[PDB]
């Protein structure tokens, strides 16, 4: 029961051939052929600078890999954790059940962190690295990673682990012999949004998501932790919110659990960025406070875009005491984030107009009951909420809002400013709002729903048919979605992009399939911004999918495995 | 950290209410409310005969459930295995991490198998049962299941396990106190097709699928084991087919593994039905035999519907020796099946016309090179293959073919007969071929692609966009798809239906999500043929989804859990 086939490179395709015994030519395993037949080998994402993989592989001993930290600093614990994790990463080249022969060269990995004290997330942080692999003496390998920070160094270790291949014909662990790589991301913000309010996600599943993110150098986990459906965030200062708001007492995110996730992210170069969506998308947890209106309002279609309805009442002074406490509790445990997301999607005018206490407030303050004056109330809310957010984090920090009626570029400057507010765009990539916002100097996070809404395509969750943003977005479409094209000359104002997993129809059980391997397409787009299209990345995408599965990720299947074994035969 | 809410039934909806301490009314947990608020409680599928759940629940001791076989026979081992499995099923009412208080009544389960020797699968087999639950003495419960066979009895145990609810307010395991149920399926064939050739499925994942099938009384696993992409079936008599054909040496189905799956199915009332698709959908494994044509033919679009192309050469006498051996090896391990599927989908004329050996054969036998004469060659093939199939199984047994050019009702009688061939329909449910076939007396298995193709909706696997049969089919559409409506007066000729999971874009990792909970919608449709629509089953469907998750199935998420906790508020 040994493999019967071999592969040979022909016009950029590994063709399957019988491994006939009457041959003087050494047989190549599939992965070994791919490593040199493909322009970028088995790398994902492909590097942006030097990408020299040479021509040869060396047999290495799995048990003879040693990692050496050459520069000590404040990130010692992070560097040592990342180094310990390296052997585990390398074993990902080896299929489950297979065992490599413990023979071949020893590998010395040298880690050079040029600024070993630096460990803060920031939009200006340096994620660049240099990777060099060369033979050392007669019996070993020199792999040297040089980076300006821990984050660059961690990315370098990731790339390095991808330079190992398992020869399943011979049961040999192999490593690319001669490598020169220089690399750095095009965009500093490379994210996944996880909605953990429409359905609960086990913290195990959240950590697993972070593992897969780090594997493709995604660096931002946007945790949409509350909404109208539930409040799983454990607020120590306002405990009734999660007591009344959680789907169950166990379906909660404690301080200890969040600290665990935040640290797990930090070790892997992933910023854990919390969102408290306001003033819409609130409901459960707020019962008995009298601080919301329209909670469970019927008929819901008149009052909100999805059930249950519910909005904060900005006229209540006590509200901002609750908000200060929530933000403060968030700031305590989400202590690696440099940015705070404050939501601001889909505020309903009809909902605020239905409240008499709100109507009385506006009549006293000269404002009318027309659609324009409700923006004044929204501004009033956001200004006060902003103040509490700054107080909570103990500093002015960038804030994020969704595109909405408030962020309409024509009047956005009446309410916000470009220095204090980043706008997360979820309109189509062709919507006039994008160019308008960019011309007003605003910075953007791209999550255009026609390419980056990972929830689209499934059955309806209200009524029948399919969900609102169907059809399902294939990895080909997410790969080709280019912020550089969307933004043109104003592309430096694009901080990056984010795949959105809204969870009306997703939870613990479906997370792996929803995100992977599609988020890897976003990962390369944001890391490399290739001028080439999905077709040119197809073969490497099929491989990264297999790598996710080896990690224990229940990734979506893209193509028959036959296509992966027979490049060029599956096309349209 | 105890639940803060209670539920109360109002107009068929369990409404969430604060569990306020100043009340003399006992609080109901969510599931306890649902059990009596819903017409059919938490049952799935709902019974066809008597469905009397009474009004009350009794607290029971988990560790005091005893199952007693009252009639011994040849199915002793199956009955004892099913009985042992009962405690495990009951524990599925209890959420993970929660532990019930070991107090309350003892449960005596009495199993009455009226024909304890009967263990053969057949289209005429009796799957009916009676279920009665009543208090016994002052301290225990009498649950009696009466059935004409083991299969009916096993279904009865399944239904019985669904009559347990965990009260998470009090940590009590509860059981419906007074039950009278009589039940039997509308259709004898209730299936799932699993394609394990376009991608490999671990035998663990196949067994897990069978577990979930039995939970909703599905009884047929249609194993589409070979295709052009791979040959994972271990043929002892023709070992080169799997040696050359498998995706890897480990991606194989040995005799021992298949026997394991077949037995696992038998214990759970699931017929494991093998398909050897011929004469199209062959390729890998057949190299060096000269028994195929067009394998990997290019451009593939001219020769087949999907790559790789490949068809058997019916003019080679040696072919039928290979076929006899394959069928014989299949018959040896698939030894519970009463039916054999022989495929016959999508035979390409252009492919057969490209072969000179085939052309010479037809010219010698007076036949032309037109589209009509290729049906003569197909008939020639199928007649000889049929003979080998009968020889392999050692009896004339029903054979299945897909709808195709061959099975066109206008000429089907020239090639097949209604007694020997069951037709699996994968046309739309409105296609004229269905009425035509039924009027000619043919028996059908319904797998209409517009409602029962579970692979539809995802990205393209060749080129870009979405796959061929998109959009994604929601459970609402599979539920409402009625064979009774499709077939009208000829509905007794409908043997049932089958959800098809083709695997161009599915494997081990995605199996749970692809099948569940959608196949449960098919399960109720085929078991009960309700005159009511999906809306009336919505609440119970949300519950069965949760039950699959408790089983360890990574089932698709249908709706926010909030909707499940707040019936009636999520609608369109
Ligand atoms: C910013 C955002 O995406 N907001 C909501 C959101 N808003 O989009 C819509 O307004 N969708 C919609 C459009 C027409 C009809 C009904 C819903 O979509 C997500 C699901 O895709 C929800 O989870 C979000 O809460
Ligand atoms: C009986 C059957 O469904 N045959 C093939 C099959 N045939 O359907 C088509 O012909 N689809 C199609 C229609 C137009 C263009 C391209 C493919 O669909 C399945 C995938 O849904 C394949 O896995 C099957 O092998």
């Amino acid at each position: 029961e040994d493999v019967v086939w071999r592969w040979s490179c022909d016009n950029g395709k590994c063709v399957k051939l019988k491994n006939d015994p009457r041959s003087s030519e050494p047989a190549l395993s599939l992965e070994a052929c791919k490593m040199f037949c493909n322009e970028y080998g088995l790398l994902w994402p492909r590097p942006t600078g030097e990408a020299d993989l040479g021509n040869f592989l060396s047999k290495i001993n799995l048990n003879s890999i040693e990692v050496k930290i050459l520069k000590k600093g404040a990130t010692d614990d992070l560097m040592e954790a990342a180094a310990k994790r390296f052997k585990e990463q390398v074993s990902l080249a080896i299929p489950r059940g297979s065992t490599p022969k413990l023979t071949g060269k020893a590998v010395d990995v040298y880690l050079v962190n040029e600024n070993p004290n630096e460990k803060a997330f920031s939009l200006e942080m340096d994620e660049s690295y240099g990777l060099r692999v060369s033979p050392s003496g007669a019996d070993r390998v020199n792999a040297t990673i040089t980076a300006n920070s821990f984050f660059g160094m961690r990315h370098g270790l990731e790339t390095l682990s991808q330079l190992f291949v398992f020869d399943d014909i011979r049961d040999h662990l192999l490593m690319v012999r001669d490598v020169n790589i220089s690399d750095k991301p095009v965009y500093p913000y490379r994210g996944i949004l996880l909605d953990t309010a429409r359905n609960y996600y086990s913290i195990e599943s959240i950590k697993r998501t972070i593992e897969a993110m780090a594997a493709v150098k995604l660096n931002t986990f946007h945790w949409h932790i509350t909404d109208s459906q539930s409040f799983p965030f454990v607020t120590t200062k306002r405990p009734n919110l999660y007591k009344f708001g959680a789907l169950s007492p166990q379906k909660v995110y404690t301080k200890a659990a969040i600290r665990e996730v935040v640290r797990f992210g930090l070790e892997r170069g992933v910023r854990v960025l919390p969102e408290f969506d306001a003033p819409a998308h609130v409901g459960e947890g707020w019962q008995d406070t009298d601080l919301t209106v329209c909670f469970k309002a019927e008929p819901w279609k008149s009052y909100c875009v999805e059930p249950p309805c519910g909005q904060l009442n900005p006229t209540k002074d006590e509200l901002y005491q609750y908000l200060e406490d929530i933000y403060s509790d968030m700031a305590e445990v989400f202590d690696t984030t440099d940015i705070f997301h404050m939501g601001g999607d889909e505020v309903s005018e009809a909902c605020w107009n239905s409240s008499d206490s709100i109507q009385n407030f506006m009549m006293q303050n000269r404002w009318d009951l027309d659609k324009e004056s409700f923006l004044k109330l929204w501004n009033y809310f956001q200004q006060k909420a902003q103040d509490k957010a700054y107080k909570a984090f103990g500093k002015k920090l960038p804030l994020i809002l969704w595109t909405s009626t408030l962020t309409n570029y024509k009047h956005i400057d009446d309410y916000l400013n470009k220095d204090d507010y980043i706008i997360q765009v979820w309109t189509t990539g062709v919507d006039p709002q994008i160019k308008g916002l960019l011309e007003k100097g605003y910075r953007l996070i791209m999550s255009n729903y026609d390419a980056l809404y990972f929830d689209c395509g499934y059955g309806a969750w209200v009524g029948a048919g399919n969900n609102w943003c169907s059809p399902y977005i294939g990895w080909q479409k997410v790969y080709d979605n280019s912020p550089a094209v969307i933004a043109l000359e104003h592309r430096d104002q694009v901080l990056g992009g984010e795949a959105a997993l809204w969870s009306e129809q997703s939870d613990t059980s479906t997370l792996d399939g929803r995100l992977w391997p599609r988020a890897a397409a976003l990962a390369e787009r944001l890391w490399a911004e290739p001028a080439t299209s999905w077709q040119d990345a197809e073969y490497r995408m099929l491989h990264i999918r297999e790598r996710l599965v080896r990690m224990g990720i229940q990734a979506e299947s893209l193509q028959p495995e036959w296509c992966y074994q027979n490049e060029g035969y599956c096309y349209s």
